[PDB]
């Protein structure tokens, strides 16, 4: 509401809400947070990131983003709490002080914002982006589908009617471009972490191919640290594996994207439950979620600043 510190983090909010947390965020924290611009949505709405920084000069980078499919709202939810929380910890945990101190983090927590907005609009179940296309009654696209790595290829649609339909080519969405244009000029980034809900699975590439990737071992070792850093709060049992033993084969997908481009840490998480509320996972689970999810997250962190 009035500050960061009387907003309510244990309950589910609106686009608007989520935009003007990030002005109270900045206006508290304005030596650590700055809120950057890097696109407008298809309706006009604007894309922002929150850039966490220290100081330096194009320093190396992490980049999180969260909501892609619009109606996984507990992702929203886990990245206003992620906001928050790395200007609390600064300072007071050792191990993400340091990372601050030498790296920047960007944090996109409305990666889809008119996906979003029509989820409390019109449509709680919602996934994809409200692009029209001339040859469709059907509206959008799934922006997790869209990108430039196996485009096209088994594990997408060509429907423009399907839930999974990737689009005219890749990067038509303008939410991806604007991503991918920003990732690409910055030149950077260490670590790339798109977050999901739900089936409570940490994902490492490839979903388009069969063949491994080179740093399988070092991924697969990470994932399985992050999974065990995760589950010591809760009890919350993980999964982790490539996307495509993991779960099928899926194209155009982000971190396959990300991690072609030379960004070795990419990695997807999709978050909680496992089917007994699904998408609609109740308020009470905001804060739990989030934070086992930091702890996971802080442990691909810590290996990305050593390595
Ligand atoms: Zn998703």
């Amino acid at each position: 509401a009035r500050s960061t510190n009387t907003f309510n983090y244990a309950t589910y909010h609106t686009l608007d809400e989520i935009y003007d947390f990030m002005d109270l965020l900045v206006a508290e924290h304005p030596q650590l947070v700055s809120k950057l611009q890097i696109g407008r949505s298809y309706e006009g709405r604007p894309i922002y990131v929150l850039k966490f920084s220290t100081g330096g000069s194009n320093r190396p980078a992490i980049w999180i983003d969260l909501g892609i499919h619009s109606r996984e709202w507990i992702t929203q939810a886990t990245g206003v709490w992620f906001a928050k929380k790395f200007t609390e910890d600064y300072g007071q945990d050792p191990s993400f002080t340091a990372i601050l101190d030498s790296m920047d983090i960007f944090l996109e927590i409305v990666t889809n914002p008119d996906g979003f907005a029509f989820t409390h609009s019109q449509n709680r179940l919602w996934r994809k982006t409200r692009s029209v296309t001339s040859s469709s009654l059907c509206v959008g696209v799934d922006a997790n589908r869209n990108w430039d790595a196996g485009f096209g290829k088994a594990g997408a649609s060509s429907s423009p009617c399907s839930e999974t339909y990737h689009g005219k080519y890749a990067n038509s969405e303008v939410e991806v471009k604007s991503i991918v244009d920003f990732v690409k000029d910055h030149g950077n980034f260490k670590a790339f972490l798109s977050i999901h809900s739900y089936s409570q699975l940490l994902l490492y590439p490839y979903g388009y191919t069969t063949q491994s990737i080179p740093d399988k071992t070092e991924l697969n070792q990470v994932a399985k640290s992050a999974v065990a850093a995760l589950k010591s709060l809760y009890g919350t049992s993980y999964k982790y594996g490539s996307i495509i033993t993991t779960i099928y084969q899926a194209s155009g997908g982000s971190i396959d994207w990300s991690y072609n481009q030379g960004i070795k840490y990419s990695f997807t998480f999709e978050l909680r439950d496992t089917g007994r509320y699904g998408f609609l996972l109740p308020a009470s689970q905001i804060i739990p979620t989030a934070q086992e999810t930091w702890l996971g997250v802080l442990t691909i962190m810590e290996h990305t600043v050593n390595n």
